[PDB]
DNA sequence: TTTTTTTTTTTTT
DNA sequence: AAAAAAAAAA
């Protein structure tokens, strides 16, 4: 075995043998721009230095001779061939092997070894592994010839990805398995880092692994540096290896060899070995001896005979000049074209993009990809080159292209139908040799044939990528031999499941990465402002791959909208930087002559002096370029016209034509129904045949605006379709907006794929002109609905969208059909820069949309008292049609639409077309109104004059103006509808006007004034509703009232008590049918929601309510610990639930109400600091949103008997929003309905009020509201009569064998549920025993009375708070004592670290059996509880001071604890008391969570001292019941805490006895049954102490009297 | 043998 | 201001 140096010393050591083996086969593979070519050339250089003959096979068609020479290759003697077929390439090798003249042969990319049949054939249908079988044959033939010739052969290979291999690594190597086996050495090279120079990237840090070794031990690895333009930093390696072997001394930063100091820092040491080649050889030799795991151990005149013989053979076989010496091959020299950016041309090193090569540009949407491309076309045409554009993205605007300076009339252009078509076109135009530069707009948009022909959902695993990989092989060869440049524009996609690196990729697999000679990364970095205006995009491009010069240089510049790249701008800056232009502050001078004042003018001057500009540019290029470059055309047009004939008789009548004459390319627009928006769009409206996205917050105007454009389009007679995936569109309101309901096609689809497939049908039909999809948010994938809630479908939704886009773009343009997607806003979490807002359904839509709108409600349109509309602002966020970032404001008047004439007045006054004399409005001298109100109304009345003003405004303000047959349309229309319905169900799509299931039905809320405030008269069936508010506000109560109401009409209800707090007895008191109310206390949140989904689908339940979304704890959270952070897991769960439920709730006509709690958002100073648990999903999907608040107390002299209540309608999809209702909740009774009725009746003048007297129709019915209410109670007949008239008078949107089948599907659902979520997860409330309320004595009798129930509730949460030393701990211990006396097990959590055992015992606690913990962290404390709860062994747990619950890291912690504990505490019947401190200006530590979840809340206070003449022996104490979910709240108890004894029981007994008249109090004397028992409370207490018998007797009577 | 494709979401005085 | 865990396609 003999070896050759690789040019890397460390690699030679890693090889064991000291180099690569002669007469053997070697493979090198790795990622793109890793070093494969470079390394190869270094070994050639090395071999030539010893005088060996080399050959290079540049199948990749990418080798740069000049760079090869820079690496130290003898160009003039390096044999080189760019073969046409793969067989040719290999046959050449076999000849050169057999010749025995060549010593080393390298083949650049087996990847590029395209079989003959593959080029000869098409692009599209393949021949899988007619390339692997070819390789396998080549190997067999070559092995023998290579050994007997002692000739080394190196194959360079690229990396591809084996799909979904979850066992080893997903990487392979092109050309099958043949090469793996035959190779004696296999190398894996990778770029691991950058070799930096402060600012500059001057090289690639490199690592090679020996992956196969037949010559020595395998799996050794070598690292080194590739210095761009120099090669492998050999001396660098040598320094390091030398120091490592102790041959070179390193004294800190000083390097010594044999006592002589040779450098300071690796930099100089390297340079020294460079200067002493003699000493360098000496060190290298010793290193090789020290580290090589094996030693190696008249004539050439015959070689040249057989050499020349082989070359003659080859050329008379494969063409005139198939193989020649690299140094003389002219077609190998690199030529460049300007990019239209000067700084980019400098960054490229070569001065521009390389001819006959492949280039990729990628970046975010609206970054400059298309624009930049067109600038290079413009540039190339200016020098007279022929260009072609492939608008696969179907989005190129001819007018804008011309504004950028492109010759439209001569720019060849094609909008292809399939991806294969697009690429086949290229291959024709390449081979033609007529075209010089071709650009393909979006490889993203290169949809494979099978994908368009298939459905949406049809999965084509890496079909797209495999197509690209084939295209590359075929094109490389044809592009070089034609000297034709090809630029691919690409989009960015996110790769999911990557935590290192960057999460960005590029569509169309890995093929393009490798074949591209240049790869550009363009990004918009800032806005080019004009005080107010945004006139351009600040832009930065990174050279990410470079086969032509050094990579990783970057260029910045400006794209001025409507003009292009600011070239002269660059030139000024570059000139000043190089000292060619003088800058004296704000003055710019060139060669003494002053040329401008400020960059603005200097630029304009260079514009005016093109001659001087060229002169400066040239000098800059000379000063700053890293690699300076350097009868006939009548034949071109022959082969051109020949290619075009070929193409059109292959891909259709007019598949390719000159851009300037293609009519279907011009842009047409439709009014949005907002004038100012039309101006902001520049073009005057939305573009036909394109895609548009509108997004914004909930109830912002997305649906409404959409309908207005439909209305507008129908007014001109266009056919529209609406896809109500959100399942929320109200036909009546749509009509009020002016939509033709009867002719508006409409579909509520079941799956997302269905929705999109429908579009694709309606697009292709060419019958529909405008289609709108309501909420991409609501486009739920098939698998998601078919799966459960919790089933994770990682970016399945987004991948679906991305496929939809590809298919739709083509069909929408060729049909001239507009498509608008409405989208919702979600928050992205873990972003601190930028804005935290996104858009559902991934990145696909961002790119494909031609217009992107951001709509927001900015204010209320008021009417003194009334809110009659939403002040609205829309921002143009993306614009492919005109300049972006203009914004429009206007009014949406509820029930009317966009105030168009409003806009018109304002715009008219602003342009001085309408005169405004204070409050008076004049047009052409004629006064038309007084105040905007009337002026608007006047333009309404004079539509003729209105058109006249509008037209002038449009002329004045539009930056981009535009100005037998239908019987065939209805054929293809009806054809599409038949298709659809026989595919997606009986009535999946129909005319809105006849769809009955679309009409709106309502249910009473149990509050009359709320029903009026709703406009519709109640809550909407088959929709989602949210009620939120502060704690004890009325949320649960109100809910139950609607259930009661619905049951009274015989509807089936279900309740989901996730809050675990519903009291059956109170529910019954409110008038609910307990025995028939289905009820579930679920364990996880997913369980709760899955239950709903079952009950929805069942169609048996009519109304479902979920108590606290706050309490919908995700599975993982319960299964995890307290402290385990689940970032927005809860919210993501909700968002999934919404998608699944909307569809099932409408088709079942089932109402769903979510009760929600209020949390505070922290770090907000504007607005209100209040939110709602469970993210943003529910905001959007809810058709009604209610805000309920307790505003006052309903008093009874002394007693508090109810809560004065106010509800605000905060969202309304059913009627006008923002009306509010007030009423009374009477504790234990419910909403005072008749109360409302009296007030409403008096207000409408139906009931007469003469001071305190109430009369109806002359008959006096009461004295004061009290009696009047009671009278209507007694006359239900007359009450109905008054209510009906009130409803007629005040409802703004007036309303709209069989049940035996229901119980079949009901029972079926319940069986399903219980065999899924446990033995008794759902049952009738009336029979659920675990739901009944049990109590424990507090140790204070008066407190037990004040509680109403007689004590604290088991299996619930309780909070006690108060000032310091008020009695919190003490009282707690008394209840423990009490509970232990009945034999319950207690636990105490002394987080306050202050509990005194001896005092606890004095209070009567069983110390020996009281479980007790002093925890270290707060999470620990709560986790302990959760364990003790779940154990079901402990009955009562108390936590001393939530104040003292210090988080580990040291409210969000509390909020998580609540969710987890509620469920575990009820199912264990375990009481939990939290003691809290005080921080009216009073609060409670640990946020708002506990307020809501507590069933009882106590306020204890020391009010006085219990004196003993001199001594203070106790604290006089008062407790207020502040919250009560168990009985009526706000009762208060007083008593005595005697220090060292406890709650002075006998004290209480004396007071209670005197109060009930059982004990006589004659001043200071206390008598019982005539017998005097004490003098002053002191002695009376002591007497009852002494007569325990009589004490029991009194207590018993008090209990009978007061319980 | 031949090949990738894609995000999803708040949480709290 | 400091937190992360998810996969199914010829
Ligand atoms: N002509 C050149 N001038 C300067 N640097 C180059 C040139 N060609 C390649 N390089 C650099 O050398 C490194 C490896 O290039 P190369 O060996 O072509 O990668 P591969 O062959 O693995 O695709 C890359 O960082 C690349 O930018
Ligand atoms: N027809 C037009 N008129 C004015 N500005 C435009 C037009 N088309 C695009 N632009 C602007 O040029 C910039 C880049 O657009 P483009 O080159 O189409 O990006 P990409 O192809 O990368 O999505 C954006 O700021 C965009 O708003
Ligand atoms: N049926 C209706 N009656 C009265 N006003 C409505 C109705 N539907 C919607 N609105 C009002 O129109 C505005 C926007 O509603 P919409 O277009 O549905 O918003 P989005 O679809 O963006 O959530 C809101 O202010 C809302 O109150
Ligand atoms: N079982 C009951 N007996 C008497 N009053 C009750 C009962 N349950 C609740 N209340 C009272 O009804 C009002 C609202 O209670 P609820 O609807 O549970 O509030 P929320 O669910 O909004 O926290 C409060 O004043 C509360 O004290
Ligand atoms: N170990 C003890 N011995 C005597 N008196 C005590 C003891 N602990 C508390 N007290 C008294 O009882 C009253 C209330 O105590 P405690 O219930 O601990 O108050 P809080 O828990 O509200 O701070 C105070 O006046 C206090 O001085
Ligand atoms: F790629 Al674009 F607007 F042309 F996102
Ligand atoms: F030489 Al390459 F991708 F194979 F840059
Ligand atoms: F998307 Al909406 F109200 F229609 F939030
Ligand atoms: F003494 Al304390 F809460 F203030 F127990
Ligand atoms: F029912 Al609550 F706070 F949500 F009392
Ligand atoms: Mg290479
Ligand atoms: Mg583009
Ligand atoms: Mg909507
Ligand atoms: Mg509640
Ligand atoms: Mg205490």
């Amino acid at each position: 075995v003999e070896t050759i140096s690789t040019g890397s010393l460390s690699l030679d050591i890693a090889l064991g043998a000291g180099g690569l083996p002669m007469g053997r086969i070697v493979e090198i593979y790795g990622p793109e721009s890793s070093g494969k070519t470079t390394l190869t050339l270094q070994v050639i250089a090395a071999a030539q230095r010893e005088g060996k003959t080399c050959a290079f096979i540049d199948a990749e068609h990418a080798l740069d001779p000049i760079y090869a020479r820079k690496l130290g290759v003898d160009i003039d003697n390096l044999l080189c061939s760019q073969p046409d077929t793969g067989e040719q390439a290999l046959e050449i090798c076999d000849a050169l092997a057999r010749s025995g003249a060549v010593d080393v042969i390298v083949v650049d990319s087996v990847a590029a070894l395209t079989p003959k049949a593959e080029i000869e054939g098409e692009i599209g249908d393949s021949h899988m592994g007619l390339a692997a079988r070819m390789m396998s044959q080549a190997m067999r033939k070559l092995a023998g010839n290579l050994k007997q010739s002692n000739t080394l052969l190196i194959f360079i290979n690229q990396i591809r990805m084996k799909i979904g291999v979850m066992f080893g690594n997903p990487e392979t190597t092109t050309g099958g398995n043949a090469l793996k086996f035959y190779a004696s050495v296999r190398l894996d090279i990778r770029r691991i880092g950058a070799v930096k120079e402060g600012e500059n990237v001057v090289g690639s840090e490199t690592r090679v692994k020996v992956v196969k070794n037949k010559i020595a031990a395998p799996f050794k690895q070598a690292e080194f540096q590739i210095l761009y333009g120099e090669g492998i930093n050999f001396y660098g390696e040598l320094v390091d290896l030398g120091v490592k072997e102790k041959l070179i001394e390193k004294a800190g930063a000083w390097y010594s060899y044999k006592g002589e100091k040779i450098g300071q820092g690796k930099a100089n040491a390297t340079a020294w070995l460079k200067d002493n080649p003699e000493t360098a050889k000496e060190i290298e030799k010793k290193v090789r001896e020290l580290l090589l795991s094996n030693p190696n151990s008249a004539i050439d005149e015959n070689k040249q005979k057989a050499l020349a013989a082989a070359l003659g053979q080859i050329e008379k076989q494969f063409g005139k000049g198939s193989i020649m010496r690299l140094g003389e091959d002219r077609s190998m020299d690199v030529e460049t074209i300007s990019t239209g950016s000067l700084s980019l041309d400098i960054a490229l090193g070569a001065g521009g993009l390389p001819m006959g090569r492949i280039v990729e540009i990628y970046g975010p949407e609206s970054s400059g990809k298309t624009t930049l491309t067109l600038q290079v076309i413009a540039a190339a045409q200016r020098e007279g080159k022929t260009c072609a554009f492939i608008d696969a993205e179907h989005a190129l605007d001819p007018i804008y292209a011309r504004k950028l300076g492109v010759d439209i009339d001569n720019l060849l252009c094609s909008q292809p139908d399939t991806g294969e078509q697009a690429l086949e076109i290229c291959d024709a135009l390449a081979r033609s040799g007529a075209v010089d530069v071709i650009v393909v707009d979006s490889v993203a948009a290169l949809t494979p044939k099978a994908e368009i022909e298939g459905e949406i959902g049809d999965s084509h695993m890496g079909l797209a990528a495999r197509m690209m990989s084939q295209a590359m092989r075929k094109l490389a060869g044809n592009l070089k031999q034609s000297n034709t440049l090809l630029i691919f524009i690409n989009q960015i996609r996110m790769k999911i499941g990557v935590m290192f690196g960057n999460p960005e990729t590029t569509t169309g697999g890995n093929a393009l990465k490798f074949y591209a000679s240049v790869r550009l990364d363009i990004r918009r970095i800032g806005a080019v402002k004009e005080g107010e205006n945004v006139v351009g995009s600040e832009t930065r491009v990174k050279v990410v791959k470079n086969k032509i010069a050094a990579p990783f240089k970057q260029a910045e510049f400006q794209i001025l909208y409507g003009e292009g790249i600011n070239f002269y701008g660059e030139l000024v800056d570059l000139g000043v930087k190089e000292k060619l232009i003088e800058k004296a502050g704000a003055w710019y001078s060139y060669k003494g002559e002053k040329i401008g004042q400020g960059k603005a003018n200097a630029t304009a001057w260079l514009k005016d002096n093109p001659e001087t500009a060229k002169e400066i540019e040239k000098k800059v290029r000379e000063l700053l370029l890293s690699n300076p470059n350097s009868a006939i055309d009548e034949n071109k047009q022959k082969a051109l016209a020949a290619a075009l004939g070929q193409i059109e008789k292959q891909f259709g009548k007019g598949s390719i034509m000159r851009l300037g004459e293609d009519r279907s390319m011009d842009v047409e627009t439709i009014s949005t129904g907002s004038l100012s928006l039309d101006i902001a769009l520049g073009a005057g409206g939305l573009p036909m045949g394109r895609i548009v996205e509108i997004y914004g917050p909930e109830s912002s105007g997305k649906t409404t605006l959409t309908l207005q454009v439909i209305a507008a389009a129908q007014r001109e007679g266009k056919t529209c379709a609406f896809i109500d995936a959100e399942h929320a569109l109200d036909p009546i309101y749509a009509r009020k907006l002016g939509v033709d309901i009867d002719n508006l096609l409409c579909s509520q689809p079941d799956t997302g794929e269905q929705a999109l497939e429908i579009c694709d049908a309606l697009a292709r039909s060419g019958a529909v002109d405008v289609i709108v999809v309501d909420s991409v948010a609501a486009l739920t994938p098939k698998a998601e609905i078919e799966g459960e809630i919790g089933d994770s479908h990682m970016g399945l939704a987004a991948r679906m969208m991305s496929q939809a886009m590809r298919k739709l773009a083509g069909n929408l343009k060729q049909s001239n059909t507009l498509l608008i997607f409405i989208n919702q806003i979600r928050m992205k979490i873990g972003v601190m820069f930028g804005n935290p807002e996104t858009t559902t359904g991934g990145n696909a839509l961002k790119f494909y949309a031609s217009v992107r709108l951001d709509i927001r409600r900015i204010g209320a349109v008021k009417e003194g008292e009334n809110v009659v509309g939403s002040e609205t602002r829309v921002k143009v966020v993306k614009n492919k049609i005109a300049a972006p970032f203009k914004q429009a404001e206007f009014q949406i008047l509820y029930g009317e639409g966009i105030n168009f004439y409003g806009e018109l007045v304002d715009l008219g006054v602003k342009e001085k077309l309408i005169e405004k004399a204070g409050a008076w409005y004049s047009y052409k001298g004629e006064k038309i109104g007084q105040g905007k109100a009337n002026a608007t109304a006047w333009l309404k009345d004079n539509p003729e004059t209105a058109k006249e003003i509008e037209k002038k405004v449009r002329e004045l303000l539009l930056s981009n103006p535009n100005s037998a047959i239908d019987e065939n349309k209805q054929k293809a229309l009806a054809a599409a509808l038949g298709q659809i319905e026989k595919q997606f169900g009986k009535g999946s799509i129909m005319r809105l006007g006849e769809d009955r299931s679309m009409d709106v039905e309502t249910i009473s809320t149990g509050s009359l004034s709320l029903d009026i405030a709703l406009g519709a008269g109640g809550l909407p069936m088959g929709r989602i509703v949210e009620i939120y508010g502060p704690e004890s506000s009325g949320k649960t109560t109100l809910t139950l009232q609607v259930i009661a109401a619905a049951q009274r009409e015989g509807k089936t209800c279900a309740f989901i008590d996730a809050e675990h707090a519903l009291d059956p007895i109170y529910a019954r008191k409110l008038g609910v049918d307990i025995d028939n109310l289905l009820c579930s206390q679920p364990d996880t949140g997913e369980q709760a929601l899955e239950i709903c989904d079952a009950l929805a689908r069942s169609g048996a339940v009519d109304v479902i309510v979920v108590d606290s979304v706050a309490a919908l704890t995700p599975k993982a959270e319960i299964e995890g610990e307290i402290g385990d952070s689940h970032m927005g897991l809860a919210a993501r769960m909700m968002s999934q639930a919404m998608r699944k439920l909307a569809g099932n709730l409408k088709q079942s006509n089932t109402l769903l109400i979510f009760i929600n709690q209020i949390r505070m958002k922290i770090g907000v100073m504007f607005g209100n600091p209040e939110t709602t648990t469970g993210g943003n999903a529910l905001k959007f999907y809810a058709s009604v949103r209610l805000d309920i608040r307790r505003i006052g107390a309903v008093k009874e002299g002394e007693n508090v008997v109810g809560s004065e209540t106010r509800v605000k309608v905060v969202k309304n999809k059913i009627a006008a929003p923002f009306k509010q209702a007030e009423f009374q909740i009477l504790y234990g009774e419910g909403i005072n309905f008749y109360g409302e009725l009296v007030d409403l009746g008096v207000k409408e003048k139906l009931i007469e009020k003469a001071g305190a007297w109430y009369s109806y129709k002359g008959e006096k019915i009461g004295q004061g509201k009290a009696n009047a209410t009671a009278w209507l109670k007694d006359n239900p007949e007359t009450a109905k009569e008054i209510e009906k008239k009130v409803r007629e008078l005040l409802l703004s949107n007036p309303n709209s064998a069989i049940d035996e089948n229901k119980q079949k599907a009901l029972a079926a659902a319940l069986g399903q549920i219980e065999k899924q979520f446990g033995k008794g997860s759902i049952m009738r409330l009336g029979e659920d025993r675990s739901m009944d309320v049990e109590t424990i004595s507090t140790g204070s009798l008066s407190l037990d009375i004040a509680l109403g129930a007689g004590g604290l509730p088991m299996g619930r949460i309780v909070e006690i708070y108060g000032p310091e030393s008020s009695g919190k701990t003490t009282l707690t211990l008394q209840v423990i004592a009490a509970a232990q006396r009945e034999g319950k097990t207690c636990a105490f959590i002394d987080a306050e670290h202050a509990l005194d055992p001896i005092y606890a015992r004095k209070l009567g606690v069983d110390i020996d059996n009281l479980l007790c913990s002093q925890p270290d962290t707060g999470e620990q404390a709560l986790e302990i509880c959760d364990a003790l709860a779940r154990s079901g062994a402990v009955d009562v747990i108390v936590v001393d001071s939530v104040a003292a619950l210090t988080p580990k890291a040291e409210a969000r912690m509390m909020s998580q604890a609540m969710r987890k504990l509620a469920g575990n505490l009820k199912q264990s019947n375990t009481l939990l008391i939290f003691i809290n401190q005080i921080r009216n200006p009073e609060t409670t530590t640990g946020g708002n969570a506990l307020k809501f979840y507590a069933s009882v809340r106590l306020d204890i206070r020391r009010i006085g001292a219990v004196k003993e003449g001199e001594n203070v022996v106790g604290s006089e104490t008062r407790v207020k019941v502040v919250k009560n979910k168990i009985a009526a709240p706000f009762k208060q108890a007083e008593f005595q805490i005697l220090y060292g004894e406890g709650i002075n029981f006998y004290g209480e007994l004396v007071d209670l006895g005197v109060k009930e008249k059982l004990i006589e109090k004659a001043g200071a004397w206390y008598s019982y049954k005539g017998e005097k028992i004490g003098q002053g409370k002191a002695n009376a207490t002591a007497w009852l102490k002494d007569n325990p018998e009589t004490a029991k007797e009194i207590e018993k009577k008090v209990r009978e009297l007061l319980l």
